[PDB]
């Protein structure tokens, strides 16, 4: 288990690269549509806002990145080695905004806001909040 | 002053503008550079996917000009409140400490954001603060 850790990848859509973020406990994410500074960037917000202790990504490219490795080292993650629900409703909401950028954070906001219960339980907003919460 | 109620302000540095939404319970807050309501109605969209935001306050009327900001505040169920009831202070000077460690001004930005809500012997931080405010209920 764990309150500070997380997942990363990156999903495409518009030719556009969308940067996104999981904890694993809970499910909430983040997402930006955004190379190695923004993504820097992208954890280093993250960062400031939840306990990230560490986070996992599937290929070598994150290794390999000036901005990021810094990036991880003043905010004190731990980099370890170990999208189709999100691309739904972007598809619901795509027309409601001309940017990909807004069709992306509407999204992001049903995802952590609708019931992961589905009609009882909490949201993933609520959970990450609890989990975390729990741990104080 | 009190449950989804943040207040929202700008400030300015370097010849550019930072938004500034303050969570006024807790003193957490978030921060985006940004050219002046298109990009900001981006931040409020976030913001709310991150937390609880039915009441933003801000302290002039620029807000209200812009549609975006509009429609984004319709579409989250944010109420634009007029009138909030010296963080940028505070954050100025710690950006003011450590503008030179990074490259662009956002960067070290995001990093006075990181200290201010994770340092308090003191007692508990902004960014800890939240959270609890929003189990609780
Ligand atoms: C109903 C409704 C509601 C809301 C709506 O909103 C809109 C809209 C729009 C819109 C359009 C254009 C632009 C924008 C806008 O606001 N952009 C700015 C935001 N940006 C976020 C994303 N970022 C970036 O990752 C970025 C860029 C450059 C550099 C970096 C970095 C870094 C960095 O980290 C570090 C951390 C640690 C260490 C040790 C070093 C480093 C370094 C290295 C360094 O030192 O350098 C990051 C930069 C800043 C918004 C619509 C319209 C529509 O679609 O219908 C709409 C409709």
């Amino acid at each position: 288990s764990s309150p500070g850790i997380w997942q990363l990848d990156c999903t495409h859509l518009e030719g556009k690269v969308i940067l996104v973020a999981v904890h694993v406990a809970s499910g909430y994410i983040e997402a930006e549509v955004i190379t190695g500074q923004e993504t820097a960037y992208f954890l280093l917000k993250l960062a400031g806002r939840w306990p990230v202790k560490t986070v996992h990504t599937d290929n070598g490219s994150n290794f390999t990145s000036t901005t990021v490795k810094a990036a991880c080292e003043w905010a004190g993650i731990k980099q370890e080695f170990g999208n189709k629900e999100l691309k739904k409703i972007i598809g619901q909401v795509r027309d409601q905004a001309e940017h990909l950028k807004t069709a992306v954070q509407m999204a992001v906001f049903i995802h952590n806001k609708k019931r992961k219960g589905g009609i009882g339980g909490y949201s993933a907003g609520e959970r990450i909040v609890d989990i975390i919460a729990t741990d104080i």
